[PDB]
């Protein structure tokens, strides 16, 4: 449902081949929130139970509202953790293929982190998704470091955080049809992309 923690959980033994690290907005329950769980039964339907981990960001990465004023939008904390789990996924699994998310402060979150990765493991993000992303304006609609090809952006009109505010208005919200099909609809051809099928 909410939390899903596949690969902290999972065997390293029975690596799944496609590994998914997802960032919740703020406030936002367990450690997928509300738009997690809708892309995560779509890539379970396209790669099978066994064939992905779905993993969010939990731990240190407390969602607290008030964090989105920090410089990168989060907290260094939260930063951190993430990092901790591309981290874990590469150790654990190295050959698996890597695709992230994050909506409203978890976009930030996922921006941050990649931003600062290991460009080895970094390099292996076949696909990267953002919803309500609160430094869109600011980054110019990119996740430095990491290539425009490989990253979507899903920014409602009239979503003040997407034009560098952060006053959370109605479409800030709907993010719902989304998540069920554009997203992983992304995921799943960037995945096969490099992978074949």
């Amino acid at each position: 449902r909410t939390t899903r923690d596949d690969l902290i959980n999972g065997n390293s033994a029975s690596c799944a081949d496609v590994i998914f690290i997802y960032a919740r907005g703020s406030t936002e329950t367990g450690n997928l929130g509300t738009l997690g769980p809708s892309i995560a039964s779509n890539l379970e339907s396209a790669f099978g139970k066994d064939g992905v981990w779905i993993q969010g960001v939990g731990g240190a990465y407390r969602a607290t509202l008030g964090d989105n004023a920090l410089p990168r939008g989060t907290s260094s904390a939260a930063i951190r953790e993430m990092l901790g789990l591309f981290q874990q996924a590469n150790t654990k699994c190295p050959d698996a293929t890597l695709i992230a998310g994050g909506y409203s402060q978890g976009a930030a979150l996922a921006a941050a982190s990649i931003e600062d990765l290991d460009s080895a493991i970094r390099d292996k993000i076949a696909g990267c998704v953002l919803f309500g992303y609160t430094k869109n304006l600011q980054n110019r609609g990119r996740i430095p470091n990491y290539p425009a090809d490989r990253t979507k952006v899903f920014c409602n009109t009239g979503d003040l955080v997407c034009t560098g505010s952060l006053i959370v208005a109605a479409p800030h919200l709907a993010y719902g049809p989304d998540a069920r099909g554009p997203a992983p609809e992304f995921l799943i051809e960037k995945v096969r992309a490099v992978r074949g099928s």
